């Protein structure tokens, strides 16, 4: 069964803690976490959530407050049952860094069409109402799957 369950997607700011948090409201008997794959490389680790994310993700009653972004890591991998990336092009990317997740790795819009969901950063809140939309459908199906 799948009961740790981890947001990958880049910067660990935007998207992926989003992700986390709506998913961990509608899934209360799983354990949820996220990370970046160039959290690091970013200068990222550490940062609260992007306050465009944490502010439309408020609007909807989902508490994004008390992040940090954190690396993408082999051992960290090793720690989820599931992993879920916002983009396919993700997974390549992290089976670089953990090849033995492969197995583990799906998308987190898999339930809607297998669509991407695209970074929001340093665009309007426009951009950031259109990751939510696409983060809170994909969210709600995957929650009925686990």
């Amino acid at each position: 069964g799948f009961n740790k369950i981890l947001v990958v997607a880049v910067g660990n700011i935007c998207r992926s803690p989003t992700g986390e948090r709506v998913l961990q409201k509608l899934l209360p008997n799983k354990t949820v976490a996220s990370a970046g794959i160039a959290a690091e490389k970013s200068r990222l680790i550490g940062k609260p959530a992007d306050a465009m994310a944490i502010e439309v993700a408020k609007e909807n009653c989902v508490d994004v407050e008390n992040h940090q972004s954190q690396q993408l890591t082999s051992a960290l991998c090793s720690q989820y049952d599931l992993i879920l990336v916002m983009e396919k092009g993700h997974m390549e990317a992290l089976t670089q860094i953990a090849p033995e997740a492969r197995g583990k790795t799906m998308l987190f819009g898999q339930w809607i069409g297998q669509k991407d969901i695209p970074d929001p950063y340093r665009q309007s809140k426009e951009a950031f109402v259109h990751a939510y939309q696409l983060i809170d459908e994909a969210a709600q199906a995957w929650a009925k799957k686990l």
